[PDB]
């Protein structure tokens, strides 16, 4: 693996930005195109390139994308690559976004901060380890049954919003012992986080909206920050008098009640719903179209499981005892990671290496991943593009070093060090508790997709049950 010169041009300073990130947006193949031809052009999945958003919300386009499993673990590395405000990227969503803080995502482990903010989140995931099962069953249990009664009713029911007020319902319980949609907030807060989250990411999203209408409104300046602030104080009336416990520690970790709140409601809305309002649909999208003697052996597992060392009901214990359950959640998590991309700015002068050359990379320059196909690297995963259920099973259990969904190897956990995800161990099981509690009822089911910016825009149309 010889030391080459990582291929690829920035071009003119203002032009290129601008005509790529139109290309990144608009170009027939996707974001995905964008990198699969800038490999093949350079033979080489390690090259130089542009990022969106560009021009006025960034004032610095210039990357270096890595696209494959040997050079993309360098991200991970925080003694080499820093992770100072790039949660997003090459731009930072405006502080007034967050109550004129720099919230816990954005910060560098170097930074007080963040091991102060974390620990903090660490206590309300570990402070609350204990309604997640109980309260998770509640909350889908009125969800399959909410759909149930729209299917017969009209033929279909779509997944993806219900789902959402249900993840929100489900959040606010464990988390807190709190039914959202008894408070004023009813059941739109998947619409207001939204409304929310559109404001701070609106320069790097697609809405899949005319060229002529994103790239003036939304991809060229920042959105007021005034216009939503009376949305954000809806959802922050709600954290502030439910996080009572959670904004106690804060005090006992060194960090004021109001900040507290803010990283609460960033860590709820932004990372865990923004996070489960795309990996449910996918998965639940994943194995419906596995066919069925996958529904068939899940519903078996599970159920098994259940009597034999549940009692009767869903336990940490029994889940262990679902190898092929596991697996599929795994896989998922492989096929379609929720969050695709993840940025690194070089601290020092290092070298990094692809399947075949090395690379120098110079201190200030930023590393960018694009996890979709790193995760899908030939060289590491045997039938790559497809969904291999039982993948990590067996043997297959070696292979978890290399699921990244978490910005780091599932074989490890998140530290005050590192800047892997903090609810990654909560994540793992609500999703397993997502395809538990999915055929703990039904036999099997059937739905077809459609199109969308977020992933999957799932319908059901069957539903063959239990008993
Ligand atoms: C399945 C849903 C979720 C996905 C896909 C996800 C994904 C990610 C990713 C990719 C990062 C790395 C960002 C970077 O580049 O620096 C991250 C960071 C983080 N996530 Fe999540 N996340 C999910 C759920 C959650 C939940 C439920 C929590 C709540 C406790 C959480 C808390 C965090 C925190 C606190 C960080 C930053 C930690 C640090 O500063 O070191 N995430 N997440
Ligand atoms: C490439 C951006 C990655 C962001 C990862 C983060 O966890 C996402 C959070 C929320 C994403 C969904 C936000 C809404 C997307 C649809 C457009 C806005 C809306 O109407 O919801």
């Amino acid at each position: 693996k010889p030391l080459r010169e990582i291929p690829g041009s920035y071009g003119i300073p203002f032009f290129q930005p601008i005509k790529d990130r139109l290309e990144y947006f608009y170009g027939t193949g996707g974001r995905d195109e964008y990198f699969r031809s800038r490999m093949q052009k350079y033979q080489s999945t390690v090259f130089r390139a542009n990022m969106p958003p560009g021009p006025f919300v960034s004032s610095n386009p210039k990357v270096i994308v890595l696209l494959d499993a040997k050079s993309f673990p360098i991200l991970f590395d925080v003694s080499k690559v820093e992770k100072k405000d790039l949660f997003t990227g090459t731009y930072m969503p405006s502080t007034k976004l967050t109550g004129g803080y720099r919230v816990l995502s954005y910060l560098d482990p170097s930074e007080p901060r963040h091991a102060q903010l974390k620990n903090l989140l660490f206590f309300m995931l570990k402070n609350s380890s204990n309604r997640v099962i109980p309260q998770f069953e509640t909350t889908y249990t009125e969800l399959f049954e909410g759909l149930e009664a729209e299917l017969a009713k009209n033929g279909k029911a779509a997944f993806n919003d219900v789902g959402e007020q249900a993840a929100f319902r489900f959040l606010g319980r464990a988390y807190f012992n709190s039914n959202p949609e008894e408070t004023k907030l009813g059941t739109s807060a998947p619409t207001l986080i939204s409304s929310w989250v559109l404001f701070n990411l609106a320069p790097t999203l697609d809405l899949g909206l005319p060229w002529f209408l994103q790239e003036p409104l939304l991809h060229t300046f920042r959105l007021p920050a005034f216009l939503i602030k009376s949305t954000y104080n809806k959802l922050y009336d709600y954290f502030q008098s439910v996080a009572t416990p959670v904004m106690e520690q804060a005090e006992k970790l060194g960090v004021p009640k109001d900040e507290a709140v803010h990283n609460i409601l960033f860590a709820v809305c932004f990372n865990t719903f923004g996070g489960v309002k795309i990996l449910f649909p996918n998965t639940l999208k994943w194995i419906g179209l596995a066919g069925e003697n996958l529904h068939t052996q899940l519903a078996e597992e599970i159920r098994g499981a259940i009597k034999s060392y549940g009692d009767g009901n869903v336990t940490l214990e029994a889940i262990e005892q679902m190898p092929l359950t596991k697996s599929v959640v795994y896989e998922s998590l492989r096929i379609e990671p929720p969050v695709p991309p993840q940025y690194g700015k070089a601290k020092s002068n290092f070298t990094i290496e692809s399947h075949d050359a090395t690379f120098e990379v110079k201190k200030g320059e930023m590393l960018f991943g694009y996890q979709p196909f790193a995760t899908k690297d030939p060289k590491v995963f045997d039938r790559p593009e497809e969904y291999v259920p039982d993948r990590f099973v067996g043997d297959g259990e070696a292979l978890l070093k290399y699921v990244w969904w978490s910005n780091g190897p599932e074989t490890e956990s998140p530290t005050v060090e590192n800047k892997q995800c903090a609810g990654k161990d909560f994540v793992v099981l609500i999703t397993r508790l997502f395809v538990i509690e999915l055929f703990r009822r039904y036999d099997s089911f059937e739905i077809e997709l459609g199109e969308s910016p977020l992933g999957a825009a799932v319908t059901l149309t069957f539903l063959k049950r239990a008993s």
